[PDB]
């Protein structure tokens, strides 16, 4: 679990969104596993606007943060689950690192701020849904 709180927005994995998230929907994209809902309180997370390929992520299954090199956002094949059939997920970045399903939502951060959130993993790899292209999160 985990979310990004920026301005009047809450960014979460689409497969983990709640009833309240869907009742206050701003935007959702199944192909990216993202959903943004509105909030009454003000969020203070800074979103990075960069092309960094290094950062730190929070891994809840280990109660630890890990430094990683990650690939540029791209389409990556993702196995079927109870949330989606087998498909390509777009805007996904991979890193070598530990992850388990409950790790989804952990933030990936570089020196410029929030990069994305854990969205996939398996076999010593972890995938992050990128958020740096969502310029509207700021205005
Ligand atoms: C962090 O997730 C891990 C990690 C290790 C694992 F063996 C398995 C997973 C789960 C995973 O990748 N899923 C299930 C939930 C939806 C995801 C998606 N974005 O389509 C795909
Ligand atoms: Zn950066």
């Amino acid at each position: 679990s985990g979310a990004i709180y920026v301005g009047n927005y809450r960014v979460v994995n689409r497969h983990l969104a709640t009833h309240n998230d869907w009742a206050n929907l701003v935007w959702e994209d199944s192909s990216r596993d993202l959903l943004v809902s509105s909030t009454t309180a003000q969020g203070c997370d800074t979103i990075a606007r960069c092309d960094c390929q290094t950062g730190v992520y929070y891994c809840s299954s280990r109660r630890k943060h890990y430094p990683v090199s990650f690939s540029k956002p791209s389409l990556i094949f993702v196995e079927a689950s109870e949330y989606y059939p087998a498909r390509y997920q777009s805007h996904l970045m991979l890193a070598v690192g530990h992850s388990e399903p409950g790790d989804c939502g952990g933030i990936l951060r570089c020196q410029h701020g929030v990069v994305g959130i854990v969205s996939t993993g398996g076999n010593g790899l972890v995938g992050f849904a990128d958020v740096r292209d969502l310029l509207w999160l700021d205005e």
